[PDB]
């Protein structure tokens, strides 16, 4: 029997290796697999991955005639010690078992053990929308010992920087994924003490230019649509007002169809600004008509009791493209 | 082997340390690490959460000659006797499992044993939208032991108000958290008898602006551009008419609209009031037309068969604003 | 150990108590925690709820000095015999285990059992819209034992109708809980004979007035409005034109609003009726100025080829009002 | 004990009763308790029934001094061979176990015994949406022994059809269920060989009358609408024009709102046809009138250089009412 | 007890055949049963598939007098030896076990082993959608050894490309599905070395007509019911002006429908490319008409101071149609 060749029976696997000395050191490789999904609404993401442990326990040497190394399932973790690593800030994870456990032990003749196992967690991540569609997040995932603290269990990138791999085709349907790298971190409790967290960062970011063209370029064109009132002569009621009550339809059905796409979320993003202002240029100009059209009747009144272009439509064509533009250059100036 | 140093066979573990004197005192301490989702049309929350309890048996005391303790995983629960708590009106909760269960025990020389695990709990909380979006919530968590009176088991908050810790980043999409704080209250039932009952308290408000934004502003702009038409001349139907009819339908759309974007809740709140009436003064001012252009009409008959500004668009200028005007000062005094 | 004392190893605990006699009688109880969910379209709903289960074992008496009952958790259960109680035309169900399972057994020296578990079960309930929304529906919930019948085992419960208990803040989010009780009736199998079954019944109704000003008003209004144009002067074509082709539209938008916000079942309601009898109103008062206005046009033509209010304007103003007043009437005396 | 009076220990319970000789008869009994929900995106349905097996074997004899039979629960299933049924092409399924096990066992003095338990199973089926809303499904339930084959299990319908009851209050949502009926079919495997499959037959259908309101009367109602323009004079541009393209509007609005109510189903079907056809109408309406305008101006101009009813209008009149006729009897004789 | 003819105690069952000597060659076949559902958002699809393994172990030979095989259930797997084989690039997988675990086991007497399982697997899938609703994407599925690498285990098409199986019906509801073939490659990984790997491969196609009809045709009706305008007379302003306005809301109308049917991928396609150039012939079409009013009233005035067809309409209806025709050419010939 393989499990006769280690002392199981001999030694007490419910203390870590070498208890009552210095602190075991314990180095983690993580290979990401893919990235699942991301919820905006719920602010978390989904990711699969690979996780490897390795340590050296003396109580697990086996004599041997060569340097050959024995393989074993999960059915011998519950018989050994092996590191209690959880991720931090997570909702829920599992450790797939099909056909059987993804569970996998490798033993050198000196004690070496190596300790692999894939995993699926999905971990919060906090986004801010103020800047939305042109919005940057970064999300991370934290890895942390449970019940050892930095007096026990020491816990380290093996190779550095090196020990993240990630897979050549991972990407997000609606995002762009980019700078990958990893940091340490020493946190306190004040229940039990310090530990060693570690972490794994990466960056999100939106296409541009399919929000641009979905927003702001009908916004845009039914502003500048807008104007074309100023152009036709005042003495045409039966044409001036359906056209600025139809434009203000229009723009009313772009805003909410907009809204409609949008994620539900519940505070005032940079393109509610620009639509809305977009609806108070249209009211404005159907506003400039009202007035034009009552100080004609009041003139032509007068003049028949006694017994060309209206100045505000010449100021109107003048101002109102000139306002427009000077707000866009203020607001492309705020948000960039 | 560890466990030999307890004796675990020379006790009976299935019953409570003190078992036939006085109840044992046992303290809890909350640490809430996030709040994952809100569920307004089921009315519940989602919390992620450190619980710990902290108790004295004599039974595991075990000789030292320092004062190191010994730290235990979650296999040594099922063979020792731990608090039976659980979470009162609760739908659903589980225990982290990854990549091993999330249950640590710490056990003193002198018998103080620490026992910590890592939970998620989904509860109800019953919400009031009648005063929607002005409205404020708040919503609670309970937790009760199960199967022991006061008589057996004494249940409290080990340091009264600073027993209760929260993140820095909790934080919810749609609303705000805030006054955090732990109460106590005696329950009772009639086929057992009294319990004592823990509770974290927390309230929810929501960003005002943004339905402001979103709704009031266009029912508003809406029923002022209605007003536009009395002061165009009665003798343009074709002008005055497609305007009131068009300016219905806008006004619809956008009932339809914010009506679509709603939580489902099937009773009248205050926005669906300011709705209808901007509805129904739109409708009020598409009648005052009709009338003024039947009596016009009439007139000319009249002056026909027997051979200036309408008195009723002189009093609607003044009327239609005013009563407007009022009913804002009353609704927004009535919900502040 | 307590265990000892009952004399486990004694008996045998695969049969029920009495075996070859009497059946034994079982009590339960039932408190209502909470209602979860209901969902319209599969016709199901959600409860959670404690189960509690009286019975007399002889098996278990032991002898004492005083008059103190032994409390076991859950792990005792599969030692004895207990009632195998099943929630009948149920769909999914478990029993919650945070922290640890919600099963409780107290045991009286003079072998009076206590059985008590905090169950989740969600079960059908069919339901019928004809009448929507002013239907009426209601839904129970069926416990029966699963292989003991009548001869075996019977069931009843505890204090009759006062074995019912319901929490004072049981509410749901669009209906109105009311009228809880409980009722017994026998069931036959075929395969195995007659079974005790226990019902817990209840009804729900909606709240009438929001459906009401968010689907009839509108309509009506719509309606109302349509005639406006019985008042025009026939001779203002680009005026009864628009206004009749605008309302129709305004009418199909709010009909699919409507039918967008409502269940998605697949039968005639009486809303349909209504929604769909004014859509013929408009369409009717479109027919109808056609038909003045061809008229028109041939007398003039044939008064110039030969070289007031027309009757059917007339007509219409008291035909239609009369009309819809009519339909209301018989609608609401049908719909009650 | 009451396994003692069964020889368990006395035989090998690995293999089936009649080893090594005829192969065993199986019978089958089916009773459908409920339809959950079906699912026309995914194409599948979910079912809740009770499945019972009867078979005879003789080491399971014992003796008695009467006629009384022994009924043991699930715990007995791991001790002794039963069949081992599944359900073919399901997608998921489980076995309820609240508030124990649904499994049951009785055995008889002679060996006879029944098996019987309660399952849930969603199964695929196949559907065809080309004539919808008149289409008709027919899905299936499948029932096979999974590890033996004709030759060492004989699988069957205990009473031929009278082995299969539904109960009296099975209905769907959204479907009319009938024809319930069970076949048998040989499988072949080329892995293993022959295999015995039984069948649960039942058909779908769907409310014609709903659909026929919903869909096909307001495209009728729009293009009879759109025909009235025929009848109104050539010389009233500002009617006919706004009159068409608010026609088109409405017919659109149509148009998507059936569609957004629809399953999501990405290939041609019916009513899809009919809508597309109405729109086609509509717009050829639309054309007409230009041509008819064009022509006329032409005419004047002409006149004044060289200085009563179009032709056109004539002819449409009765042009597209008898091609709307003619399409809809050719559509009706198609889909019936 | 059949478990006693194999030498189970008698062997060492933690090791493979053959260890220390060459690799054992071990065979797949696959027989695919139905494709469940398909995501385009998470880039995933589920597969119901049977998975069976062929290898031969001489520890399990067993003397007979015939050449009758044995057949064993899932109980055997965890006392002898199997593959661990897992699906590469998975989400979620489950094996079914109802009425119990879909596991056999057949053994011949020379130590011929059969080991066949029934699993459900979700695996991701990367799509591209640029070239939507025309796009092509093939998907394929990967099975691997977990533990063993090339040199100790041999994987390995038992027949080939005759290995693998579909059944008639597989089909999906928006997708065609085609070219089911399997290939073979090597994988390296660094930490433990080469590993043989399988895979499944097919392709996946769309219905292009009804995206057409559903898409394309209302686009280009719309655009060619904006050129009838240039058939009006330009005296006809409130004709002209309301016609375009009215068209543009209609094409706004129709994107934002068409946008709501999509699956949600943030970037953009054709169909947006189409759309919008539809969107900026409708704008051009309205300030072709307010150019050619303003010159006309400019005109008159001129003349009118001083004391037929306008050529840009002349014009227009030539370029319009040529510009259109043109860029569908191109559009049709890139996107072929
Ligand atoms: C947004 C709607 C503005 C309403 C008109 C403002 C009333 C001023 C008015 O009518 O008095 C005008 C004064 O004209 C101007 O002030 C020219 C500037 C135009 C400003 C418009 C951008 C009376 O006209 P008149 O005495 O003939 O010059
Ligand atoms: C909301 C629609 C109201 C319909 C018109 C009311 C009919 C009264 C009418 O026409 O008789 C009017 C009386 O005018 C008034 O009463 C002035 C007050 C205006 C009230 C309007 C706010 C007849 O006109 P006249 O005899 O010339 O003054
Ligand atoms: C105008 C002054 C402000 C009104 C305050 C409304 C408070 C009354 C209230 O909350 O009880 C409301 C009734 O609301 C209304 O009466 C709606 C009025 C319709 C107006 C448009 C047609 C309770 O109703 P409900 O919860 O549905 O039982
Ligand atoms: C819903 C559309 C009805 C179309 C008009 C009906 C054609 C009858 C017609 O034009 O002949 C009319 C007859 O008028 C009437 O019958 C008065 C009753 C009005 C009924 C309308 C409710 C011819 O007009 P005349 O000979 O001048 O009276
Ligand atoms: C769908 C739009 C059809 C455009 C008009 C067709 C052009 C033919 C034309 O204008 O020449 C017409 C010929 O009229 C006809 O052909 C009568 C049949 C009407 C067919 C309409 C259904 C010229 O008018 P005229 O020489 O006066 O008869
Ligand atoms: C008018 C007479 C009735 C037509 C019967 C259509 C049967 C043809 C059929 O089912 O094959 C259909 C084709 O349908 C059409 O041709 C749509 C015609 C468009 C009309 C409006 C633009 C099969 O198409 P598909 O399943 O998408 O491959
Ligand atoms: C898309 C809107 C184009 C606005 C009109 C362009 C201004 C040019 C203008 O008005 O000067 C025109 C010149 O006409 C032309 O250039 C004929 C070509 C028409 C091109 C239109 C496709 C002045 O008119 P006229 O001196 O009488 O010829
Ligand atoms: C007219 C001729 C056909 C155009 C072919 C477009 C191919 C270019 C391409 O695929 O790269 C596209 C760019 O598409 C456009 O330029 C949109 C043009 C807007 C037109 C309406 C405003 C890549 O963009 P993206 O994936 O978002 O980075
Ligand atoms: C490799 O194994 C041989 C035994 O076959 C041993 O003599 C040698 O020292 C080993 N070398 C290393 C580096 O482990
Ligand atoms: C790892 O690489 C990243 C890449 O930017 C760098 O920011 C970080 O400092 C590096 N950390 C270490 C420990 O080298
Ligand atoms: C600490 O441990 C020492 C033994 O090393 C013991 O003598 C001493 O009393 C302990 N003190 C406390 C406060 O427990
Ligand atoms: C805890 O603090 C909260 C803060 O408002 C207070 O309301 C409450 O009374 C305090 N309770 C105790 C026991 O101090
Ligand atoms: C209560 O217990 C006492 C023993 O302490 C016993 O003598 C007495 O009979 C008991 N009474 C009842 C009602 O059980
Ligand atoms: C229980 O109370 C309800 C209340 O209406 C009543 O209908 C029912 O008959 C009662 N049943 C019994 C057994 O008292
Ligand atoms: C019924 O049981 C009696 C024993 O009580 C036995 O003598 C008789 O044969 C049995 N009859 C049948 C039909 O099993
Ligand atoms: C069972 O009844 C159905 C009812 O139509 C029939 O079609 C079928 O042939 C019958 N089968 C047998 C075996 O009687
Ligand atoms: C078949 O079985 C017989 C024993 O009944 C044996 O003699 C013969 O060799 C076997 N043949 C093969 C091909 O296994
Ligand atoms: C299997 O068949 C497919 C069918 O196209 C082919 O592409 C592939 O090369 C074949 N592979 C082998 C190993 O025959
Ligand atoms: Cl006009
Ligand atoms: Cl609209």
């Amino acid at each position: 029997k393989s499990e006769q060749l280690l002392r199981i029976d001999d030694h007490d696997f419910s203390m870590r290796p070498g208890f009552g000395g210095p602190a075991i050191p314990v180095g983690v490789d993580v290979q990401v697999e893919s990235l699942d999904s991301i919820s905006e609404v719920d602010m978390d993401f989904t990711m699969t991955l690979y996780l490897r442990h390795y340590w050296k326990d003396e109580r697990l040497s086996f004599p041997s005639t060569n340097n050959l190394s024995m393989t074993f399932d999960g059915r011998l973790v519950k018989k050994i010690w092996v590191p209690d690593m959880f991720f931090v800030h997570s909702k829920r994870s599992f450790i797939h078992d099909t056909t059987t456990d993804n569970v996998m032990l490798r033993v050198q003749p000196d004690g070496k053990v190596l300790y692999s196992l894939r995993v699926t967690v999905t971990a919060m991540c906090n986004m801010d929308f103020s800047r939305f569609p042109l919005d940057t997040q970064t999300c991370s995932l934290e890895i942390e010992s449970y019940a050892y603290t930095e007096d026990d269990l020491m816990l380290y990138w093996k190779k550095g920087n090196d020990s993240l791999k990630t897979d050549e085709r991972i990407s997000l349907s609606q995002f762009l994924i980019q700078e990958f790298h990893t940091t340490t971190k020493l946190a306190f409790y004040s229940s039990t003490g310090w530990y060693n967290r570690l972490y794994i960062n990466f960056t999100l970011r939106r296409h541009i230019f399919f929000f641009l063209l979905q927003t702001y370029f009908p916004a845009t064109l039914m502003v500048m649509l807008s104007w074309v009132s100023f152009w036709i002569d005042r003495r045409a009621v039966p044409a001036r007002v359906p056209l600025g009550i139809t434009t203000v339809l229009t723009m009313s059905t772009i805003i909410t169809g907009v809204n409609a796409s949008m994620p539900r979320v519940s505070y005032i993003k940079a393109v509610d600004i620009y639509l809305w202002v977009s609806f108070v240029f249209v009211f404005l100009s159907v506003l400039e008509y009202a007035a034009v059209n009552y100080l004609t009747t009041v003139q032509e009144r007068k003049e028949q009791k006694l017994r060309d272009t209206h100045a505000i439509d010449k100021y109107s064509r003048i101002i109102f493209p000139a306002a427009y533009i000077l707000f866009n250059l203020i607001y492309w100036s705020i948000f960039s």
